[PDB]
């Protein structure tokens, strides 16, 4: 139910499944809005808690580019089954119910810090 703005974007419920127990590697979803008249594109995840992130097509293919492409005044929902961002060895991550901070970056739109909710290795949402 939570939601950030930075520039035209907007991003709705960032959330993502928590690794299974002695995993270094996390799903990163979130309903990304795109209000601007030009393409956007999420180019970077940056965390205290991972040192890197891959952007992945179902189920873990590395994309097209590494970036998640955002069409002018479009909704991009990045959830099971579609695309994600990969968390990559996550060294530090809260439990299931609390909240992980990192900070996401588009191309156009600039910096924006969130915080994802961490959920089952198994959950859903429906934004
Ligand atoms: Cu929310
Ligand atoms: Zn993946």
């Amino acid at each position: 139910m939570h939601e950030y703005a930075v520039g035209k974007i907007k991003i709705e419920h960032p959330w993502l499944r928590a690794p299974l127990e002695g995993e270094t590697r996390a799903q990163l979803y979130m309903l990304v809005v795109n209000s601007a008249d030009r393409p956007d594109r999420l180019i970077g995840v940056k965390s205290a808690d991972f040192r890197s992130v891959q952007f992945h097509i179902a189920p873990h293919l590395v994309a097209r580019e590494d970036a998640i492409y955002l069409p002018p005044l479009s909704r991009v929902t990045m959830a099971p089954g579609g695309s994600h961002v990969e968390l990559v060895d996550i060294s530090k991550m809260n439990p299931v119910g609390w909240a992980a901070e990192m900070t996401l970056v588009f191309e156009k739109a600039g910096e924006v810090t969130i915080d994802a909710a961490v959920e089952a290795p198994d959950a859903m949402h429906a934004h």
